[PDB]
């Protein structure tokens, strides 16, 4: 109709390197999400936006539309509420740092509603994820941690995305649609260049405090092995800085021993890293967790600097309380089933 | 398979602004033509190549593949054999200049195998186009003019093309696949910038003499109303020059009266323009035909300069012989049916 017209209008603008307006991008993105765009059109939009360069306004509008059509639960009343997300990096299968970090964050006193997709890992740990949306809110409120699976009816992008095989605007929108109404985030991205614009996107989306991170060694998280680039939104201001583990009194180490072959090894390593008596690899994995959980504790508002956040995370990790939070979350969700 | 792999490889190269090699483009283009590419992939390839800029090598390889899968007849033995084609310009419905030019070219002594797609026009003139490929070759050999309809099983590009609504690499390949094995061409393109690269494409495709034309007023032919940009391939050398009607003793005039509402008016105007007693608009249309048929007579080898070609065309147009060639072609094709 006129909804096919605006798609062709958009593609034409994109070929002339003219950015869609937020108005135009909502219309386009809403059309894609409602099956009002053809597959070829979706492939073209993806490729065109990728080569032009997606603008802040385009990504903002698009995420705005995505969250508009997500199931949502409201836990924005909760103090120290935070999410940790990532686009995925160059992977490379590190153990599940963000899953471990979740337990550390919750054990420290903040609350995380981790929006996601590893699930086998958690079930492997005796944690039952067969949870309705209300049982999940119970986890968040009563345990300080809940796992929002899963997350879509993003069904229309799925085929085009695997068929093109390129990173596109869609790799960005996934992490930006928190169903829990969270306002404070650590967001991993796949390049240094994405850090500032995603920070700016979260500003326009009304976020309060955000660290957008990409490490030199290709991770969408803070690396233990190398420097990490940061764009930080705080108090309406966005700044960019660089972080080395040594800045927070943690010695950089290689990622050797942190790459895992499966869920069972990941879980094994997590338990070691969060436990009171850690192996030599456990200590390394613990330090990497401290860097990332520390960023969560900080943007949550529970700690007042990144450094303090890391110190608090480190206390929890070496004190064992995060491991106990795993055990407790397991019992709770087993009870939630009967 | 590995044929989906090379598509994703290609798209990735295109996003990094790396041109496909001819080898890679054949593979890709062959896949699209054999249904081995998805719609989203085709949309993406179109958009990606459009924004990167298609290279000589990419267009060459792609046309090469297109002609590989066309029906072909061999009339390359014929002396002064020529084709006139166009991508289409900014249209804007001028009367069918190239159709009139066909009759002038043939009446002058050259031969044209006009590859195409107006058909109503010709049938309106009593010309029967319900012709098998051998009856068509008979037209070319015995009359000096034949109409190659129609032209494809380019079925796989058709939907993506109307859905995207952008000019793409496909708008270029249509005119470049002469089924008759013609080596001398006048090719209209939609921008000045396309003239030289298409001339270079025809060189790599083994053409002998080519004029690639785009007029300042947006036509993929030589305008009577404005200047026309030319890239010319001749003797293995490509040159670029600019043409005004006055250079060949024809006064530039506005296109007023040359825009037509339908086939019947187009045919009416053609007959006037090719007839012995021309109206004031007939004379203008005749002059525009002289410019374009002259380019055909020239690249055919029948005339040794563009100027001489135009003079010969002009003699035929004002002498009436091209109109008589229409009448004769009509009788011939009516006989070819019984």
């Amino acid at each position: 109709p006129a909804l096919r017209a605006n798609i062709q209008q958009a593609l034409n603008h994109i070929t002339k390197n003219i950015h869609l307006t937020q108005a135009q991008m909502e219309d386009v993105m809403r059309s894609i999400m409602q099956g009002n765009a053809t597959e070829a059109q979706i492939g073209a939009l993806m490729m065109g936006l990728r080569m032009k360069g997606e603008s802040i306004d385009e990504i903002t509008a698009a995420a705005r539309v995505m969250r508009e059509l997500a199931i949502k639960i409201d836990v924005s009343d909760i103090q120290y509420l935070v999410d940790i997300v990532g686009t995925g990096g160059d992977g490379q299968n590190l153990f599940n740092v963000s899953t471990a970090s979740s337990f550390v964050i919750a054990a420290a006193g903040a609350t995380i509603a981790k929006h996601g997709n590893s699930s086998d890992l958690l079930e492997q740990a005796g944690i039952n994820l067969d949870l309705d949306m209300q049982q999940t809110e119970r986890c968040i409120r009563e345990m300080g941690v809940g796992f929002l699976f899963a997350p879509k009816a993003m069904k229309y992008a799925v085929g085009p995305r695997r068929e093109l095989g390129i990173r596109s605007i869609f790799n960005l929108l996934g992490p930006l649609t928190n169903p829990a109404g969270v306002k404070r985030f650590v967001i991993g991205v796949f390049s240094d260049e994405l850090c500032r614009p995603i920070a700016e996107v979260m500003k326009q989306l009304g976020a309060e405090h955000v660290m957008v991170v990409h490490s030199k060694d290709g991770l969408d998280e803070i690396s233990l092995a190398s420097q990490t680039y940061i764009a930080e939104l705080k108090n309406g201001e966005v700044t960019e800085w660089v972080l080395n583990p040594e800045d927070v009194n943690i010695p950089s180490q290689t990622l050797s021993g942190l790459i895992v072959e499966d869920s069972n090894a990941s879980l094994k390593l997590i338990k070691d890293a969060l436990g009171r008596k850690k192996s030599d690899i456990g200590e390394k994995a613990a330090n990497m967790i401290a860097l990332n959980a520390g960023a969560g504790i900080y943007v949550s508002g529970l700690a007042t600097s990144y450094k303090q956040g890391v110190a608090l995370a480190h206390d929890i990790i070496y004190g064992g309380q995060a491991l106990e939070k795993m055990s407790i979350l397991s019992e709770f969700t087993k009870a939630l089933k009967e």
